[PDB]
Order: structure tokens, then C-alpha cells, then sequence
DNA sequence: GAGGCCGCCTGC
DNA sequence: GCAGGTGGCCTC
């Protein structure tokens, strides 16, 4: 049968602990790994290690079981090793009748030797914990020991549900129904009387037909959805100061601890104030106004901790206080709603850096990033286009910036090369500390329909590359970024094989998708990261958004293989920061015509946003770079001229008119050959299909092709399976965010969202560069084209700052 | 170079 | 059907 090995260890009620036991030929001890058949046969067998032993009063004998979790089961799927298991937080206590055979497992360490093994290329192992929900591999925990049947998975378990449980800490006076506290704890995060709270926005209130004769494509905007639009933006945080932590004190009178009250101070926005969202234009992001109207919320409610704290009191500026720390905001008024004025307040409310290798570094817009977060110096720099090299090389004096094939100079150093033929030196093993670097996009894009041409193998490609820089180098930290089409091409292999490499070089490791535009940038911009951290490290976590944002551009999750993954992001709807506009970005850029070559012009006024006055600095700027404008040929700017200003406003608004150009000296009047009966004719009867391909699908005949036309031919063509061309030669609206910033904004390009709000012209580089978050100060080089593509490839400099926030919290955590 | 032209997949 | 895709090729 099964007996017992010796006697009871401990005696808690209707269980009889043991050490050791004997099931029919083998000792089994706690430690010890088992194998698991599972109740369905066919799947594969459960692997677990033995953690507790003991005797059931009412059932037989049992065992606590902390189970394994095999590779095919995590994101690697079928590219996992065979042998390669992950420890979980699953566990359970079972019948020892369960247990199959004693499996052996080992524990492949890391050596002492690890930043040094790389480039030099039958038993079950493990050396990662694995997270189910945001497919992270880890280091494993150092939960010591809860002495001697001490499971780890129940130890973090337990750990993570008191942290999670809203608890009061410190009692401060009993009154008649409540009991006052000063101090209370949530999801880690200490309370105390006086501190500022987020909630969410419903937790209180404040006291406060076209003639179809001229516009024939007019009907095609049926769908009634506006690109770039902020109507359905969500309102950011409520903020309050807490005045009282209480709990309801019972019938009998002891508090209820379990229903935890806070009273707040309500603090006003600006855009809260009778002075409605105009008073939002100028203001500070962070500046509230004191407000004496009081609310009750439960604790449960609180979304987080932030700091706000009387202006004038402050020691430092407003400035350095508020660029010092995250969740700081101030306030130097009051307002009075009743009396809808503003009244003075109240009494009563008074490292060494990382060495960074940047490959791919283009003009240096993730570097940009890093080095405001304050955690690096990019000392080398890789970047193969020799105009973006020189963008680099002006922005950073300090930095070795290689024009080189990436491929090549490691090629060289793998060699045992000391230096390229510039004579410059290159980085050896141990130099590079962080490294760093976006592949170029263009192979996962989306809009690349000819991605089937030229590159098609993984151990080819420019992502391998970069990962033998990390094999090579073996840096404490990684970051990969790219477009989101990076996770789900080719099903998600490339994604999958990635990690499958950073696990086998024994790196910690996690993906994410995130949007630029959470993070302080008015312009939609959804980027795949991919993070690594050493062994020794911890591994950061995605930054938490700073900026509410529109809910359609912001869904983040990712489904490999039929699983659904997310990131550790908890903000899911709402943020503390109102959203970046493009008002915020450009509205005191001064006006340019098409075609704008000046390179130094006049500003013609101070800055009128937060987010201008954050880009343009605070030294003096007498002169504004790079305000220039792609110079459009007489029929695109005699289209733009007619595209109307109103939120909306594309090609489909265009009227059907001939016009004299400027230097084309005439443009045609497209009109409809062929008929259309999906979406039949307008008022006149008119035909509404301008090609033979509308009527039974067919072939197009190259006569119904009509050139040099107002309203572009290609268009009403194929506009039918391309959802009417939405946004082509499209106008930005001052309220609304950018569409995604390109290499080369074209009206007619996929992305076509690119004429000004007011100007008849495609956005200037400088307009293109506040859209990525750039400092006016940030050098760009080479000519208009050349700027743009290094502005359209980039990293925007906000999103690499909060990803290195993150990466900083490692470093101070680490030691 | 400048511009016109415009597939296919994911996710809903 | 709708909405989104740091775009590329081909012809002048
Ligand atoms: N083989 C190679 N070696 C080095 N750089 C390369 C390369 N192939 C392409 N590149 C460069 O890689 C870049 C990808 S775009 C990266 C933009 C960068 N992360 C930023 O924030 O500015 C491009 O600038 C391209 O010129
Ligand atoms: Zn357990
Ligand atoms: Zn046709």
C-alpha cells in the first residue's frame, strides 16, 4: 500500500503532518519532484514539486503539490525546449494516490560567468518563473522560509492578497460614528491624512444636407467617424486631499475595518471651472485649483497616491518640483464656484548612468528618451544612413556614432577588432551595460504589400542581428521596439522566436504593446517592446499611462496561438493628465506657405502651451529650425486649397471643378463614366462609378481613366475595399490627436491625414517633430526628405522616457 | 528624384 | 463591413 515514513511532525486539527513517505518501492520527501497523470489521458503528464505531507481525519493521504509549468504552455508554445520547465504560482493539495513516479529536476543557475559566455556559438530543468498573465519570464524568487512546510507559491500568494486588501493602520480619534484613522494601506501604497488621492471620474461631481450637384463624393462619409477626433476621450483622474479615514463604527460600536470611507477636498482643473476646456489651452498640466466643497468615496475607490502641495511654500521652482517626481501637481489659488471667482488659498492648506550601445540608432529618438529618464549615456551608436548618423552625431558630441552595417561591425568584433576603418573604437564585452535599438519597421508594416519580395528568412534578418549584439554583449538590460504588427506576423513567430532566444541566453524577459500617445504626444502611435534584464536584475514593468487617451487607438493586448496576453497595466481608463492635442503641439508655430524653405525663421511669440513650453525649453530660442514644407505641385496644392477646414475634412469634401493652377495651368473635372449600384447616384441621377470596375467586376478600361483631375481618379476607383480612402488629403482638427507620423507625409498616402488644420499645406517637419515629442532644439540633417524620414522612424522621446523611468526603479531597487 | 497607385491581414 | 497599418513599386 502507501504508509507513512516514521511519525507525525506537527498536529493541526483534523490533518496529521508527516516528513517523509513510502508509496510501495520509493521514499518520497519534501523537495522532492513528482509526476502527475492527468484525469484527461491524453494530454502530456504534470510535473510538480512535494512541498507538505500529511493524514486526512475523513480522507487518505495528501500532499501539497507546487506545479511546473511546461515551455509549450507558456508564449514560446512549440518553441520551447522539450526539457525546459518554468516555475508558476499554481499549486494545490492532493490525494497521494495522484502521484505517478518521482521525477529528477535540476536548476540550471546562471553561471558567476554569465556576462562573458556569449558568442561562443536528457533531464527535465528549470531556470525561469513564468507569469500566465503578462508572459514574463523571471528570475525566480528568494522567498525564504511557514518553516518547514513552507511552499513558495503559497508564501506570494498569501503576500500578494495583503498587500491587495485595504487595510486601516493607525486609529486617530473614536467619535460618535465613525472611527477616525490616520494612516491607511492599499496595493502597497500608504495613505495618511493630508495625502493626495486619484479617483476615478464618476466619483464626485464639482459644483458647475449638402447639394449633391458640387460635392458629388460627399456621400461616401456615411460612416460619420472622424479620424483624430477626441470626443470620446475619457475624463483624468478626479484629485482630492484626504481630510478623514474612518470606518462605520457597528451597532455594538467596534469600527468596521472591512468598509473603509475617506473624505476629500475636492481640487479643480482648470477645464473644471466655469472657464471651461479653453482654460485647459495655456495652463500647466499639473496646476489645480483649491477648492473648499468636501465628498465621501470609499478607500476601495482610490486609483493611486500623487502629491499636491501649495505653490509658494515650495523650497525649489515650480518647475523642479514638478519635472522632480511623478504624481506632483500644485496648486496657488482657490475657487469659489458659488461666487465663480479665484481667491487666494486658505490657511489651512499649507546613480551612475547605464553605457548604452544604440543600434539602428537613426537619429537618436529612443536615446533622446533614455537620457531625460536620466538612466544613460549612449557612448556607441550604430546607424547605416549616413544623414541620421549625422543627426545623431550633433545631438550627442560625446557619442562614437558608427556609419556602419550592423552586421558587419559585429562581424568585426567577433574578429577581434579593436577598431572599424574610421579608426574609431569599438565597444568590447563589458563596455555595454544597456543596450538598445528599434529594426527597422518596414519589413512588419502593414501598408508594405510587397513584404513578400525580398526578405524572408528569421535567421537573416536584421532582428537576429540585434539579438547576437545581446547574446555577444550580454548587457544588464534590453529594449526592442517596433511597430505592433510585430507580435502578430507570420501568426506571431517572429515574436515568439525572439523570446525564444532571450530565455535561452537566460534572460529575464517580457513584450508589451503600448500607445505613444499615453505617454504625452498628440498622435496615435501603437509600438511592440520587447524587454530583457540580466539575471542579477530586475525585470521592469510597462509604464503605467500618464495621459487619458482615446479608448479605440489604446486596445493593447495581444493573442498568440489563442492565448490572450496584457501587459502589467492597471490604468485602463482613465490617467492623471488630460490629453496632448494638436493645438497643445503646433498652435504657436508661425504661418508658412506650401513649400516653406527657410530654415531659421522668427517664433513671432512666446510659447501658449505646457507642451510648448516644455519642448521649446526654458533657455531663450530666437530662432525656430526646420519649420519647412515639402514643396506639392501645383494641382495637390490647388487640392489641399479647397479641402475645407472643418473636423473631418478629406478628399471626399473636394469640389468637382476645374481650376487654373499656378504652374500646371489647368486641372481636370474627374466625372463618373460607369455606374455604381452598391451606392447607386445622388440628387442629379449622376452615374457615381468613375471605372468599369464598379459595375460587375470585370477589368478596368485604361479610357475611363481620367488624368490631372481635382478629385484624384484612384480614389472612387478602389475606394470601395479601402473604406472610401478615410482621412486621404485629410485636415488635422485643432482638438484631435495625428494619425501615425510617417517617413514622408503625402496627402495621397495610406496615411493621407497630413494637411495643417487652417494652412493649404502638408505639415512641416518642425510640426511633424512636436508630433514625436521632440525638443526644438533637437537637431535634424540632410535635406527636407531626409528630416522627415528620421522624425517618421523614430522613437518618440516621451514613450522612451517612462519606459526609462521604469528601467531606473530597477537600478534602485537591484542596490 | 515626384507622384500616382494601391494588397492583404488583423481585430472587431 | 469597418478601421488600422515608422510603405513600396513603377513609370516618367
Ligand atoms: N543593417 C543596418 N545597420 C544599421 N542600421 C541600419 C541597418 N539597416 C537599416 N538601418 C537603420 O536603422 C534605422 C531603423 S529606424 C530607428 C529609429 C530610432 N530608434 C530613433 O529613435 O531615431 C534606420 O534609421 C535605418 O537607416
Ligand atoms: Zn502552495
Ligand atoms: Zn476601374
Amino acid at each position: 500500500r502507501i504508509s507513512w515514513v516514521g511519525e507525525a511532525v506537527k498536529t493541526d486539527g483534523k490533518k496529521s503532518y508527516y516528513k517523509k513517505v513510502c508509496i510501495d518501492a520509493e521514499t518520497l520527501e519534501v523537495g522532492d519532484c513528482v509526476s502527475v497523470i492527468p484525469d484527461d489521458s491524453s494530454k502530456p503528464l504534470y510535473l510538480a514539486r512535494v512541498t507538505a505531507l500529511w493524514e486526512d481525519s475523513s480522507n487518505g493521504q495528501m500532499f501539497h503539490a507546487h506545479w511546473f509549468c511546461a515551455g509549450t504552455d507558456t508564449v514560446l508554445g512549440a518553441t520551447s525546449d522539450p526539457l525546459e520547465l518554468f516555475l508558476v504560482d499554481e499549486c494545490e493539495d492532493m490525494q497521494l494516490s495522484y502521484i505517478h513516479s518521482k521525477v529528477k529536476v535540476i536548476y540550471k543557475a546562471p553561471s558567476e560567468n554569465w556576462a562573458m559566455e556569449g558568442g561562443m556559438d536528457k533531464t527535465y530543468f528549470y531556470q525561469l518563473w513564468y507569469d500566465q498573465d503578462y508572459a514574463r519570464f523571471e528570475s525566480p524568487p528568494k522567498t525564504q522560509p511557514n518553516k518547514f512546510k513552507f511552499c513558495v507559491s503559497c508564501a506570494r500568494l498569501a503576500e500578494m492578497r495583503q498587500k491587495e486588501i485595504p487595510r486601516v493602520l493607525e486609529q486617530l480619534e473614536d467619535l460618535d460614528s465613525r472611527v477616525l484613522y490616520y494612516s491607511a494601506t492599499k496595493n502597497g501604497i500608504l495613505y495618511r491624512v493630508g495625502d493626495g488621492v486619484y479617483l476615478p471620474p464618476e466619483a464626485f461631481t464639482f459644483n458647475i444636407p449638402v447639394d449633391e450637384d458640387l460635392y458629388p463624393e460627399h456621400y461616401r462619409k456615411y460612416s460619420d467617424y472622424i479620424k483624430g477626433s477626441n470626443l470620446d476621450a475619457p475624463e483624468p483622474y478626479r484629485i482630492g486631499r484626504i481630510k478623514e479615514i474612518f470606518c462605520p463604527k457597528k451597532s455594538n460600536g467596534r469600527p468596521n475595518e472591512t468598509d473603509i470611507k475617506i473624505r476629500v477636498n475636492k481640487f479643480y482643473r482648470p477645464e473644471n471651472t466655469h472657464k471651461s476646456t479653453p482654460a485647459s489651452y495655456h495652463a500647466d498640466i499639473n496646476l489645480l485649483y483649491w477648492s473648499d466643497e468636501e465628498a465621501v468615496v470609499d478607500f476601495k475607490a482610490v486609483q493611486g497616491r500623487c502629491t499636491v502641495e501649495y505653490g509658494e511654500d515650495l523650497p525649489e521652482c515650480v518647475q523642479v518640483y514638478s519635472m522632480g517626481g511623478p504624481n506632483r501637481f500644485y496648486f496657488l489659488e482657490a475657487y469659489n464656484a458659488k461666487s465663480k471667482s479665484f481667491e487666494d488659498p486658505p490657511n489651512h492648506a499649507r546613480l551612475p548612468k547605464l553605457r548604452t550601445l544604440d543600434v539602428f540608432s537613426g537619429c537618436g529618438g529612443l536615446s533622446e528618451g533614455f537620457h531625460q529618464a536620466g538612466i544613460s549615456d549612449t557612448l556607441w551608436a550604430i546607424e547605416m544612413w549616413d544623414p541620421a548618423a549625422q543627426a545623431f552625431r550633433l545631438n550627442n558630441p560625446g557619442s562614437t556614432v558608427f556609419t556602419e552595417d550592423c552586421n558587419i561591425l559585429l562581424k568585426l568584433v567577433m574578429a577581434g577588432e579593436t577598431t572599424n576603418s574610421r579608426g574609431q573604437r569599438l565597444p568590447q564585452k563589458g563596455d555595454v551595460e544597456m543596450l538598445c535599438g528599434g529594426p527597422p519597421c518596414q519589413g512588419f508594416s502593414g501598408m508594405n504589400r510587397f513584404n513578400s519580395r525580398t526578405y524572408s528568412k528569421f535567421k537573416n534578418s536584421l532582428v537576429v542581428s540585434f539579438l547576437s549584439y545581446c547574446d555577444y554583449y550580454r548587457p544588464r538590460f534590453f529594449l526592442l521596439e517596433n511597430v505592433r504588427n510585430f507580435v502578430s506576423f507570420k501568426r506571431s513567430m517572429v515574436l515568439k522566436l525572439t523570446l525564444r532566444c532571450l530565455v535561452r541566453m537566460g534572460y529575464q524577459c517580457t513584450f508589451g504593446v503600448l500607445q505613444a500617445g499615453q505617454y504625452g504626444v498628440a498622435q496615435t502611435r501603437r509600438r511592440a517592446i520587447i524587454l530583457a534584464a540580466a539575471p542579477g536584475e530586475k525585470l521592469p514593468l510597462f509604464p503605467e499611462p500618464l495621459h487619458v487617451f482615446a479608448p479605440r487607438a489604446c486596445q493593447l493586448s495581444v493573442v498568440v496561438d489563442d492565448k490572450k496576453f496584457v501587459s502589467n497595466i492597471t490604468r485602463l481608463s482613465s490617467g492623471p493628465f488630460r490629453t496632448i492635442t494638436v493645438r497643445d503641439t503646433m498652435s504657436d508655430l508661425p504661418e508658412v506657405r506650401n513649400g516653406a524653405s527657410a530654415l531659421e525663421i522668427s517664433y513671432n511669440g512666446e510659447p501658449q502651451s505646457w507642451f510648448q513650453r516644455q519642448l521649446r525649453g526654458a533657455q531663450y530660442q530666437p530662432i525656430l529650425r526646420d519649420h519647412i514644407c515639402k514643396d506639392m505641385s501645383a494641382l495637390v496644392a490647388a487640392r489641399m486649397r479647397h479641402i475645407p477646414l472643418a473636423p473631418g475634412s478629406d478628399w471626399r469634401d473636394l469640389p468637382n471643378i476645374e481650376v487654373r493652377l499656378s504652374d500646371g495651368t489647368m486641372a481636370r473635372k474627374l466625372r463618373y463614366t460607369h455606374h455604381d449600384r452598391k451606392n447607386g447616384r445622388s440628387s442629379s441621377g449622376a452615374l457615381r462609378g468613375v471605372c468599369s470596375c464598379v459595375e460587375a467586376g470585370k477589368a478596368c478600361d485604361p479610357a475611363a481613366r481620367q488624368f490631372n483631375t481635382l478629385i484624384p481618379w484612384c480614389l472612387p476607383h478602389t475606394g470601395n475595399r479601402h473604406n472610401h480612402w478615410a482621412g486621404l488629403y485629410g485636415r488635422l482638427e485643432w482638438d484631435g490627436f495625428f494619425s501615425t507620423t510617417v517617413t514622408n507625409p503625402e496627402p495621397m498616402g495610406k496615411q493621407g491625414r497630413v494637411l495643417h488644420p487652417e494652412q493649404h499645406r502638408v505639415v512641416s517637419v518642425r510640426e511633424c517633430a512636436r508630433s514625436q515629442g521632440f525638443p526644438d532644439t533637437y537637431r535634424l540633417f540632410g535635406n527636407i526628405l531626409d528630416k522627415h524620414r528620421q522624425v517618421g522612424n523614430a522613437v518618440p522621446p516621451p514613450l522612451a522616457k517612462a519606459i526609462g523611468l521604469e528601467i531606473k526603479l530597477c537600478m534602485l531597487a537591484k542596490a
